[PDB]
């Protein structure tokens, strides 16, 4: 067995979908969820503008919908939830996220307040704080304010994880990699594309990222669906496997082996 | 196989342990964790003047000097870190903590702008913030604390989750959970203390609302945890919490999870 393999098989991603069935599974399953825990009447998600939060909130609410038509229990309702650090530079791909998911409620909860208190507080103590390091406490606020919400009315937070963002380890731990459920997991970001054409979605919710992981994600998703790539992206895939294997398993205790 | 016997086999608890032999393999492990992540140099933990963090303070801080008499790099440093929400109630269990453990270095981060900044967001938002939701706030403002101090200082989180919480999910979900090492998992509370009293604490650290909070003691927890027969009630009671804090025990559900159905 390759590493590819095995990284397929822990992912869980396939070759090739059906983009309508992967729709229908993904609601299916966050209806299940709910279904199951009779005490939750909430999915909360931050929406960016983004194509995962994008698609993820629109099958979150899709959920809802159907389950509150199939239940008449009204108290089903999706939250998006926007969270600019300040005046967001354009809140216009959020602007058309929003439209296209039609939420049944949105919350701005501005997070600037939060995230300088914790800085001054860090630097009063004499911690010097990169932009990096920032970036790493927004995304662990924007968790808090979710969790928050979530608290509030009776919510589990929808995270937006998924194959091609797992494999890299692209995400903040306990930031947006911390979340209650993963509607997304097991699909690569071209076949996030292929769901969001086949809902409708205007076509610019889905044309640094890249440039920051030294590969692109037509090398990423290629990889993730059993294709030969270039060495030279194999080894940078490969690396970002090993590096972000601890933010794809559980805090480390003395019985834990994937770390030796 | 009894539910009883399979919480013990996930926790890997023992009947009885010896303290002095958990001590050195507690402090083995802190030790390999860092010689294998050579990249980290640090161990930054929240010290609360409890008896969870003062013990996983202490296991830390000699793993740290250990190592850097080892390695003779003194670049290997613990940071305790002090989080109050402003002026804190009382710094004496606190004190004590710091002073039973001699930390490397000690920072002093309050997470008071930081919590009500959040909570002012959210309230202006509308959203009503009850006492146990702010207290979830703080635990994770907490968490932030520690992982900016990690991110800065080539750090590692430690963690205080142990058995006797884990069984009852007694924690806040990416908060005093959020983690990337736990030195006391395996053990449940009156192991904790034992490993304390062997490493000449001050019994004013280990010797509650908690017990309240739960329903069920921590003599009952702990006998559980080590496969003895306890009452019923206080059988449903753990049991209800162990399948209730599930979700804080897996990672994020996805399609193929199974353990929540
Ligand atoms: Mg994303
Ligand atoms: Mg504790």
């Amino acid at each position: 067995m390759t590493l590819q393999e095995e990284i397929i098989r822990q992912l869980g991603v396939k070759a090739s979908i059906d983009p309508q069935e992967e729709i229908r599974k993904t609601v299916d399953f966050l209806k299940a969820y709910l279904r199951k825990h009779s005490f939750l009447k909430t999915y909360v998600l931050g929406i960016s503008g983004g194509q995962d939060s994008t698609l993820a909130g629109k099958l979150a609410q899709m959920a809802i919908a159907e389950l509150r038509e199939e239940t008449s229990d009204q108290a089903y309702q999706f939250i998006a939830v926007r969270l600019p650090y300040g005046v967001q530079a354009d809140e216009a791909d959020a602007q058309k996220a929003l439209a296209f998911i039609a939420p049944d409620q949105t919350l701005t909860i501005n997070i600037k307040a939060a995230v300088d208190g914790q800085v001054e507080a860090l630097q009063a103590a004499g911690v010097e704080i990169s932009d990096f390091n920032k970036g790493n406490i927004k995304a662990r606020q924007r968790m808090i304010s979710q969790y928050a919400i979530a608290g509030q009315m009776a919510g589990a937070v929808i995270g937006t994880d998924h194959a091609a963002e797992n494999i890299t380890g692209f995400f903040t731990k306990f930031g947006d990699g911390g979340a209650d459920i993963l509607p997304l997991f097991r699909l690569n970001k071209r076949q996030g594309k292929a769901l969001l054409k086949v809902l409708g979605a205007d076509a610019a919710l889905y044309e640094a990222d890249e440039v920051a992981l030294g590969v692109t994600y037509q090398d990423i998703d290629d990889y993730l669906e059993g294709k030969l790539i270039s060495k030279v992206a194999q080894a940078t895939i490969e690396k970002w496997w090993h590096k972000g294997q601890h933010k794809r398993h559980l805090p480390i205790t003395i019985f834990a082996d994937f770390w030796k």
